[PDB]
Formats: C-alpha cells, structure tokens, sequence
C-alpha cells in the first residue's frame, strides 16, 4: 500500500498536468454576494507553488466602486498561503481604508469571499462522488 515514507496523493493531479479549470484541488473558488440590496462579488485564489498562493483573480461586476478594495484583498493575499487567507478578517481592511459603516457590505464581501475559496478549497477533496454513469 506503500512501502515508501511518502503518502502524498499525486505532485499535481492525476489528470496529465492540468491546473487552472475552476474544477481542481489546487484552485478555490468562492462566489458571494449582498442579496440585502443587489451587490455581487466573486474572488478566485489560486495555490500550486508549495501550498503557497501565486495568483489571485477575482470579478465583481455589479458595485460601481467595491472594485477597488477587489484589488487591495487580491493583491494582499496574492503571495501569502491559505493558512493566512483562512485568519484574516474584514476589519483588518475596513482600518486600513477606513470608511462610514454605512458601506461595510464591501468588507463583507471581502472576508466573507476568501471564505467561499476555502470552504470550496476543501470540499474539493472530501466525499467526492460515488456513483456517475458514463
């Protein structure tokens, strides 16, 4: 079963090399939103050099303005790991731009969205299916 000290399950994935198909291990996908209102936001983190996150896309069409922050969450976690994206929290950039609580739907979506990417970074990998005809 494995006369080796190594249990890990694959470098990459059984598929011939692949990466980037919003349907991997290696990549989470979180899409969130404000049905308080009519605001829609989507973060997409990728993580492949050791664990670690390399590139960080998002797309948040709808908020004429939740944009900027976009850039501000994707571009801080781009570089760092999960372990990091699964502690930050929205008050850490609500101080950092500092804005009326009469807007914090967007600092919301920020933290609750790396959220999303975890919860759905996880799931990946656990019952999985059992039964698919072809």
């Amino acid at each position: 079963m494995a006369y080796s000290e190594k249990v890990i399950d694959h470098y990459e994935n059984p598929r011939n090399v692949g990466s980037l198909d919003k349907k991997d291990s290696n990549v989470g996908t979180g899409m969130v939103g404000a049905p308080a209102c009519g605001d829609v936001m989507q973060l997409q983190i990728k993580v492949d050099d050791n664990g670690i996150i390399e590139d960080a896309k998002f797309k948040t069409y709808g908020c004429g303005s939740a944009i900027a922050s976009s850039s501000l969450i994707t571009e801080w976690v781009k570089g760092k790991s999960l372990e990091e994206a699964g502690a930050i929290k929205n008050s850490q950039i609500a101080e950092e731009l500092e804005l009326p609580p009469v807007k914090v739907h967007c600092s919301i979506l920020a933290e609750d969205a790396i959220k999303a990417a975890i919860a759905d970074y996880k799931a990946k990998q656990g019952l999985e299916h059992h039964h698919h005809h072809h």
